[PDB]
């Protein structure tokens, strides 16, 4: 797991996404749509985005991008104790939405890459270390859970 010292680094740095938690959320959603198209065939709310002009100018996706760096922020101010947050997550994302763990791939990516792009020269090197180290955290964790429902 994480050592005290890279949590605090954690959640430091998530101190700049809940300044602008919309905005970072967008940001997120458009990175991972525009990276990788066939993620967007999976939100049918989403797949009438043709451009990334369309995917800007949408409220929805904004809303959505709230909603989803929320409940990740939840999960990581647990530091690692995220069981019953993760649990339901993993499950409706397998079973309900068939999200591949590739895909928690990509956006776990998507992340790392937007903090570089809204915060140039401010996510060091220990930063991203430590924040990549979550990110997997959670995504092997997921990942532990589609294996219990044999999910691929
Ligand atoms: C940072 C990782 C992610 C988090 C924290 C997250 C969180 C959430 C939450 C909280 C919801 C609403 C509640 C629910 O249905 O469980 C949701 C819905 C959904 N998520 Fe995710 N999600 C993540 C990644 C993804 C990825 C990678 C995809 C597919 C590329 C995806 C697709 C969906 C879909 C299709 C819905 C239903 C949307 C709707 O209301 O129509 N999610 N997600």
């Amino acid at each position: 797991g994480l050592s005290d010292g890279e949590w605090q680094q954690v959640l430091n740095v998530w101190g700049k996404v809940e300044a602008d938690i919309a905005g970072h959320g967008q940001e997120v959603l458009i990175r991972l749509f525009t990276g990788h198209p066939e993620t967007l065939e999976k939100f049918d709310k989403f797949k009438h985005l043709k451009t990334e002009a369309e995917m800007k100018a949408s409220e929805d996706l904004k809303k959505h991008g709230t909603v989803v760096l929320t409940a990740l922020g939840g999960i990581l101010k647990k530091k690692g104790h995220h069981e019953a947050e993760l649990k339901p997550l993993a499950q409706s994302h397998a079973t309900k939405h068939k999200i591949p763990i590739k895909y928690l791939e990509f956006i776990s990516d998507a992340i790392i890459h937007v903090l570089h792009s809204k915060h140039p020269g401010d996510f060091g090197a220990d930063a991203q270390g430590a924040m990549t180290k979550a990110l997997e955290l959670f995504r092997n964790d997921i990942a532990a859970k589609y294996k219990e429902l044999g999910f691929q």
